[PDB]
């Protein structure tokens, strides 16, 4: 037996955050928390499970062509990914009724509660809660890597963490296919791998190692580990802590101009790890050293980083699950404005609920 007919919801209108938003009756009592560049959103009630929701508003997605299509590749990114550890979409909507009438986009995820950064201001974290932490994250990234997508802007703010220590990574943004000739801007500064800050190599999937390594290393020490002013400031703090590459190693990773400029450096050694961290668990100290490193081919993956002997009391490799390839061939033609526009419609339309268990 097939559906021959669908019921549109019945949407309503109120004013919040200086626009009006129109969201099925199926969100109720919705509220502003959040505020960015691109989209306000809303806490609301979702009468379907009873449970509260955040709901995004898009106003702007097709303002230009690169909106339009990084637009695109942001919703089905957030379609495609369905794990305990990844932000989830569980629904999406336009009040239009048809492609001449659509523009706002809605995006509806789970309301985790408190971000990363949140957490660490509130409190010194024990070993067992920065384990539990990291596990989560890595978790999380052996999932996305496995569909072949990089993450590229893991930090605190984009880690969503609620009162029992769970967490999801958030924000997929910036996230691209691995194959990509990379587009977009990694603005993040003092998480970002140097390898993307040098913009000079085609990087891999362990720059998102690279910012793990950050982030653990601040839920350890309770500061920001490579709090760079600037481009220069970020470098010398990392080659301060990592020691200067060996000239093969500089080929890769700058242009002549850069690699220039590093050689002109005063050479430092690796420090002493455990100098930096000290008192921290020996176990954690080993894995920071194994992602902390500039040479990516040889920094540890996320699914070489969850069987290390730090995450003894969580790992479980029959419970570790893995994704299916993204198909991002749409990508590579060549469309105009409106076009983008269609296929994001399309993906609009074609959304399934995800089941209620």
């Amino acid at each position: 037996g097939s559906h021959m007919s669908q019921e549109r919801p019945t949407f309503y209108r109120q004013e919040l955050n200086k626009t009006i938003w129109e969201v099925p009756e199926r969100y109720q009592n919705l509220s502003p928390v959040g505020s960015g560049a691109y989209g306000s959103v809303c806490a609301a009630f979702d009468t379907k499970t009873g449970h509260r929701v955040a709901v995004k508003k898009l106003s702007r997605p097709f303002q230009s062509i690169i909106h339009a299509k990084r637009t695109y590749r942001e919703l089905r990114l957030l379609k495609h990914m369905k794990h305990e550890n990844v932000i989830g979409l569980l629904d999406v909507f336009t009040p239009a009724r048809s492609l001449e009438e659509f523009n706002d986009v809605y995006l509806v995820t789970h309301l985790m509660g408190a971000d990363l950064n949140n957490i660490v201001k509130c409190q010194k974290l024990t070993d067992d809660h920065v384990q539990f932490l990291i596990y989560q994250i890595l978790r999380g990234l052996k999932y996305i890597h496995s569909a072949d997508i990089i993450h590229r802007d893991l930090k605190p703010s984009n880690l969503a963490v609620n009162e029992d220590c769970e967490l999801k990574i958030l924000d997929f943004g910036l996230a691209r296919h691995t194959d990509d000739e990379m587009t977009g801007y990694v603005a993040t500064r003092w998480y970002r791998a140097p390898e993307i800050m040098l913009n000079w190599m085609h990087y891999n999937q362990t720059v998102d190692i690279w910012s793990v390594g950050c982030i653990m290393a601040e839920l350890l020490t309770g500061r920001t580990l490579f709090p760079g002013t600037d481009h220069i400031d970020q470098l010398k703090l990392i080659l301060r802590l990592v020691g200067t590459p060996g000239a093969e190693l500089l080929k890769k990773i700058s242009s002549e101009s850069a690699r220039n400029y590093i050689q002109s450096l005063a050479q430092m050694p690796k420090m002493n790890f455990a100098n930096v961290f000290i008192g921290a668990n020996p176990l954690a100290v080993d894995l920071l050293e194994k992602m902390l490193v500039l040479d990516s081919d040889k920094r540890i993956t996320a699914a070489q980083a969850l069987a290390h002997a730090y995450f003894a009391q969580y790992h479980d490799p029959d419970d570790e699950p893995v994704a299916d390839p993204y198909d991002q061939s749409f990508e590579s033609r060549d469309l105009l404005i409106d076009e983008w526009k269609s296929l994001t419609y399309d993906e609009v339309i074609s959304f399934v609920p995800p089941p209620l268990d």
